[PDB]
């Protein structure tokens, strides 16, 4: 039979559970097999990217670059999003995934597996966890929010109750998803669209107003030759007083 | 002796997962009772705190403050750090005890549920995770630390590589322990004794060195209500560094 999008999504979940999952914090992730390939950079490799690339669909990775097959579906796969925190034992990672038929998102699903959590974004449809529509939530009276600077935005801390910074931020955007939080905020000018497409798409259809610097509306894509900075939020009068308390 | 405390500490994961862990995800667990407490905050205090008031021992605690029985012991607890997390479903969150037989602290245990982890300090013997000795890493690249601020961040930004702000302290000084991060550096003058002491004695017995302000060893006090600061690295070079970049 053929396959939905979700099908593929549950198989890699399972592929991943059984292959990578037993790498989590374990020295044997972080050694070389073959820059230095680490080892689970290369089961990363031979059990999901190697899926979509069997498909026959383009592919965009951090790992392989961009695999360009003619295909009318292009997918952005990050097959370890906050890496660093699992090689480091830190629970706080996904895999996040962006389809697109020709330029435009189809579907984007993120799996958090310490949580065994699979977050989906449908566009014209809605966003999903485990099944269950998501919404983000209404703006919390003292608003929390996932803060990614260098610097810049010093002003933003007083307008927010507390901020995160986790590690992973396909999984924040997920998380204002499902209602976690009220914003993330990228502003380090070191993002490229391919990094949060699958969050944006997920984020967007549950209701985020997602904008860059200049309060234009995030366009999702698979591009990878700009840096990006952005705010995801559930309320515009928040995404707005972020945006005037941050410099240039 | 530490003997008997690690088997409290072994009745205490008990009934944490018992007591707290099902509501993990539950709706119930976010009601506020008091105030902001919340219905996880307080089953957290109830099993917690009554074990060691029927010990006979002195409790210092940030809610309950310090309940002096008159005995040579004294635990420093927290609960449940990371409270906000925990009623949003982020994955971090512990249990944080530090027992002091009068002044001297001779035992300290942080348990990290989502990932059944035990971190245990032991002064004059060394610290462990699981039971497996641990220590902190050396210095070998750009510093990956915790931090926390609420002012202007961008010197010490520029010493590392990336930051996490993951909002359970006690975690953070524990990955600190373990070798997961080279720094972990709060000056918002919002943390309590009762937030860092388990931390402190752990990532001091794994190597860590852990000063205030004032570059002077942090000293762990009876007090719920004293408000510090804490900059704890794994080198001396790069606590000074930091010490230096510090801004308003």
């Amino acid at each position: 039979s053929v396959k939905t999008w979700r099908k593929i999504a549950i198989d890699i979940i399972r592929d991943f559970d059984h292959n990578i999952m037993p790498l989590f914090g374990n020295p044997k992730a972080s050694e070389t097999i073959s820059d230095e390939t680490k080892v689970v950079d290369k089961v990363a490799e031979n059990i999901i990217i190697s899926k979509f690339k069997d498909l026959g669909v383009n592919v965009v990775s951090e790992e392989i670059g961009r695999i360009d097959q003619g295909s009318d579906y292009t997918v952005v796969v990050d097959p370890l999003d906050g890496s660093y925190n699992f090689i480091n034992g830190i629970p706080f990672f996904a895999v996040s995934v962006a389809i697109f038929h020709e330029k435009d998102p189809i579907y984007a699903f993120i799996y958090e597996p310490i949580v065994e959590r699979l977050y989906e974004g449908i566009p014209g449809k809605g966003s999903y966890l485990n099944g269950e529509k998501i919404k983000v939530r209404e703006l919390a009276e003292k608003p929390s929010i996932s803060f990614y600077t260098k610097g810049k935005g010093t002003k933003i801390i007083d307008k927010v109750k507390r901020t995160r910074t986790l590690g992973a931020i396909a999984l924040e955007l997920a998380y204002l998803a499902r209602g976690a939080l009220d914003a993330v905020v990228d502003i380090r000018n070191y993002l490229r669209p391919t990094d949060i497409a699958a969050g944006v798409v997920i984020a967007r259809e549950a209701g985020a107003i997602v904008k860059d610097l200049d309060g234009k509306d995030v366009e999702i894509t698979f591009s990878a030759t700009e840096k990006v900075n952005i705010i995801a939020a559930n309320n515009e009068e928040l995404l707005e007083t972020i945006l005037r308390s941050i410099e240039k």
